[PDB]
């Protein structure tokens, strides 16, 4: 199946977000 | 330093793209 996620990092802090 | 990347998957094929 398809997948949609994004990775971002700021001031050292990192986190990932997905939709669906 | 900051980072900006995204992960997507379609028809099984997957790939990641970044900007900067």
């Amino acid at each position: 199946s398809p997948r949609v996620c994004i990775r971002v990092c700021r001031n050292g802090v990192c986190y990932r977000r997905c939709w669906g």
